[PDB]
């Protein structure tokens, strides 16, 4: 009851911001996710031995790929903090314990591949689910680690709460699938314009948990610069590694993930701000607006991508 997490100085400040970067040293990082439930949930929510054995069992699972890895989980699980310590009195106690958790499992055993990649390959996690192919294997994988010895931290719900929070995990993990994002955002967008979004229809409640899943999974795009850009590295390091596997198969890539067309990311990107990011956080920032700082940042980061076109860096 009694056992408290505590930061540095710099870190116990720069973790209420959105753009925090949770470091290099990976043996913090689940010190750092206990002290964000403890704050966003209780002391209480959580069994901290079930909890930290749950964690290294979740780190265990994650894969060494260059973006899709254990640090992508607890930066996403980080922005989902962020929003849910500015939007204090909006949600439930059970949607902040599950969201949190849902964040740090949404990308259980990626290989950095692509739904796309994986039907072209014939691969049979495929054939077990036709859409949202990964992020299904994501919640299996998650309800795996929840049903070993000792894994249970929702242990003291009942039948009911425990089946709602399984429930909120498993819809806020599909909804990191960006395929369902277009729809889901567009309406929001109509539900926010006409006046009839409200927060107590629970498939309103879904969508905009939809929508911060997403916001969250980007949340690269918002962090400080020099962040954005290095972050970048990583995910294209996947991209060009899945444009590899494409040509493998006789199939010539989407130039996103060629390598021989480096030239054109400037511009990818550029059109990604445009397209998607943008997009994400303006309608985020209408419904929820204190995520305001995530809409800023991600304009100052499209701002910094013009930049590179113009040869100013
Ligand atoms: C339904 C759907 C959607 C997508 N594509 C994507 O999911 C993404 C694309 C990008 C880019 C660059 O995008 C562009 C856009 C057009 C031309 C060049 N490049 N940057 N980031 C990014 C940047 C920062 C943080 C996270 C992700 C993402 S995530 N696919 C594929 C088939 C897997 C590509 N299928
Ligand atoms: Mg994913
Ligand atoms: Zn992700």
């Amino acid at each position: 009851g009694l056992m408290q997490f505590t930061l540095p100085v710099r870190l116990c400040k720069e973790i209420e911001l959105f753009h925090f970067d949770i470091g290099p040293f990976e043996n913090m990082w689940p010190g750092i996710f206990v002290y964000m439930v403890h704050r966003s949930c209780g002391t209480s929510c959580f069994e901290l031995e079930k909890l930290c054995r749950f964690i290294m069992s979740v780190k265990k699972n994650y894969r060494r790929v260059p973006y899709h890895n254990w640090k992508h989980a607890v930066t996403v699980a980080h922005c989902m903090y962020a929003i849910l310590q500015n939007n204090h009195t909006l949600f439930t106690d059970l949607e902040r314990k599950g969201l949190l958790i849902a964040c740090l499992c949404h990308d259980l055993d990626h290989r950095g591949f692509s739904n796309s990649y994986l039907q072209k390959f014939d691969h049979p996690l495929a054939a077990l689910y036709s859409t949202s192919t990964m992020e299904q294997h994501h919640f299996s994988q998650t309800v795996s680690i929840l049903q070993l010895e000792g894994h249970n931290i929702f242990s003291t719900l009942s039948s009911s709460e425990y089946e709602q929070v399984l429930e909120i995990i498993r819809k806020a993990i599909i909804a990191t699938d960006l395929a369902l994002y277009f729809g889901n955002r567009k309406q929001l967008e109509e539900m926010y314009q006409t006046g009839s979004l409200n927060l107590n229809n629970q498939s309103h409640r879904d969508r905009v948990i939809g929508l911060m899943m997403t916001a969250c999974d980007l949340c690269s795009v918002t962090k400080l610069w020099p962040v954005t850009k290095l972050t970048a590295n990583d995910i294209y390091a996947e991209f060009w590694a899945e444009g590899d596997e494409m040509k493998k198969l006789g199939i010539q890539p989407i130039p996103m993930m060629d390598r021989d067309k480096k030239d054109e990311v400037p511009q990818g990107q550029l059109g990604f701000y445009n397209a998607v990011a943008i997009p994400c956080y303006t309608t985020l920032t209408q419904i929820l607006p204190p995520t305001e700082p995530l809409l800023k940042a991600c304009r100052d980061n499209l701002s910094q991508w013009e930049k590179v076109i113009r040869g100013e860096e």
